[PDB]
């Protein structure tokens, strides 16, 4: 258990940190490449501008945690239990996030380039400023999520679930004039 | 002036009928191929299942007239003054109708295949059952018009003006789930 402490510029590479429990641990610029972090549990922690390359995070829990600015490259992120996790400014490009429940999660200015979010639950999520080029949102649930008009012409949306507002914004994003 | 009379299966081909005035003239199955009908004026008349091939109808006026079932092939239809003209079941495929004001006109089960309706005013029009394959509705005004979901994936709509309902139906026609 790492409780009420910080870690800055620490190199945790290729370590086995499975089942780690943290509470109010603030990590800044820590390197978690090749780290095995399966079955870990986090509550109130922050992983700020950290590097997650090929990090294994599946079967984990993050509650009220921040991931602001962190970069995730080819990470195993499913399944995963998230409750109010801030992904603002984070880089999730190219990862497979299919099926993850991301209700009300902040993804402001998050990079979602070529990220697979198929069937993801994004109700009430905030995607203001996210980069969605090549993003796959098929069969995902977006109702009440705040999204920019650019998303409507960048992500694939077959079967995506939306509210009236989004449908209207989709329509205007494809050249119709309201 | 042809007033309160009928004409059935009449052959009017290649006749000069320019400036003709009719009032409650009922034409059924009349052939108007190659006919010049420019500057004509019609009020309360019917042109039912008539044939209009290469007929010249520009600079004309039709008020409360019916065109039910008539076939129009390469006709000059612009400009034109229409007020409540019924085009139900009519064949307007391939004609250039650009810019025509068609407010509240019925186009139920009308064939609009490859018809150019760019910039047309179709407010309050009824297009239930129209066939819109290759139809061009760019910069046209559709607000309050009743249209089938199939129109949203068949006609070109760049800049078309729509209300909230149509935008929503456009959205659902492209795979989004409301
Ligand atoms: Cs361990
Ligand atoms: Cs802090
Ligand atoms: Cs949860
Ligand atoms: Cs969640
Ligand atoms: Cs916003
Ligand atoms: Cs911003
Ligand atoms: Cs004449
Ligand atoms: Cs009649
Ligand atoms: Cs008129
Ligand atoms: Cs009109
Ligand atoms: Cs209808
Ligand atoms: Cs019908």
């Amino acid at each position: 258990q790492w409780v009420d402490c910080e870690f800055t510029g620490r190199d945790f590479r290729d370590e086995d940190l499975s089942r780690l429990h943290t509470e109010r641990a603030m990590f800044s610029e820590c390197d978690f490449s090749g780290v095995n972090l399966a079955e870990s549990q986090h509550r109130g922690s922050a992983f700020r501008n950290c590097t997650f390359e090929r990090t294994t995070l599946w079967h984990s829990t993050f509650a009220q945690c921040s991931m602001l600015g962190s970069v995730f490259v080819a990470c195993r992120l499913r399944p995963l239990t998230l409750d109010d996790v801030d992904f603002t400014l984070a880089v999730l490009g190219g990862n497979d996030l299919r099926g993850l429940n991301l209700t009300g999660c902040r993804l402001r200015e998050t990079s979602l380039v070529d990220t697979d979010l198929r069937k993801c639950v994004l109700r009430g999520a905030d995607l203001s400023g996210a980069r969605t080029t090549g993003a796959r949102l098929d069969d995902a649930d977006l109702r009440g999520a705040t999204v920019d008009p650019v998303l409507w012409r960048t992500a694939s949306l077959v079967g995506a679930r939306v509210d009236v507002d989004q449908a209207v914004a989709f329509a205007a994003a494809h050249g119709l004039c309201l």
